[PDB]
């Protein structure tokens, strides 16, 4: 499924990310956009042969299980394909994991180089929500 902007802002508050570990609704929008632009399909191989999965891009390495990433965990205890649904509920719940887990929303590295530290409100504007 690709979301549309608004649409996701509202799917990810209504699961609560707004706001969850102080960050606010903008954050994740903008990381989701840059992550994989809204596709819950979206799909990239890491250098160190993880992959990783869905509209969060959520890596092999260490969340999920998709049955070729070797020496990995599987923290979120799901199969990587869970996060490729057009129902984010595993991406999200999966997410709140990764975010508490000690580095926040530098986990995700276009987080980090491309929305850490802009304008993130600018991704909720003109929303609904």
């Amino acid at each position: 499924k690709v979301f549309g902007r608004c649409e996701l802002a509202a799917a990810m508050k209504r699961h609560g990310l707004d706001n969850y570990r102080g960050y606010s609704l903008g954050n994740w929008v903008c990381a989701a956009k840059f992550e994989s632009n809204f596709n819950t399909q979206a799909t990239n191989r890491n250098t160190d042969g993880s992959t990783d999965y869905g509209i969060l891009q959520i890596n092999s390495r260490w969340w999920c299980n998709d049955g070729r990433t070797p020496g990995s965990r599987n923290l979120c205890n799901i199969p990587c394909s869970a996060l490729l649904s057009s129902d984010i509920t595993a991406s999200v719940n999966c997410a709140k994991k990764i975010v508490s887990d000690g580095n926040g929303m530098n986990a995700w590295v276009a987080w980090r180089n491309r929305c850490k530290g802009t304008d993130v409100q600018a991704w909720i504007r003109g929303c609904r929500l």
